[PDB]
């Protein structure tokens, strides 16, 4: 459980778009024709690789990733509460240091939480 309240909290995320996503297009696919379950297969992809230690959550929210900070290693470096999405943000706090969460379901489409910090 949470036992402390920080103001600062760093967690990076990655990014998979959907069929169903408002922007079927992104900076590295022309068309997204995978749908929710399909995008859903290479999140879970990603998680296994990297718990079992074929690879680690940077190169995979980076080159893997549609989110903008991939060029930053998928960081989004050290915020605070009211900076991101509820599903998201809310989730971070709940995470502990070290930890990160499965496939969480929010607006553009399916997210990874790697909190760091």
């Amino acid at each position: 459980g949470s036992h402390m309240e920080p103001a600062r909290v760093r967690c990076s995320h990655l990014l998979v778009k959907h069929s169903q996503s408002r922007r079927p297009s992104s900076w590295r696919q022309e068309k997204i024709t995978r749908t929710k379950e399909e995008a859903l297969e290479l999140i879970n992809g990603y998680i296994q690789k990297i718990k079992s230690g074929e690879e680690d959550f940077e190169s995979l929210a980076s080159q893997f990733s549609d989110s903008s900070s991939a060029k930053a290693r998928g960081d989004l470096g050290a915020f605070s509460r009211g900076q991101m999405q509820k599903p998201f943000e809310d989730a971070s706090f709940a995470l502990r240091t070290g930890e990160m969460s499965g496939p969480v379901f929010t607006d553009s489409g399916i997210h990874i939480i790697l909190r760091t910090e």
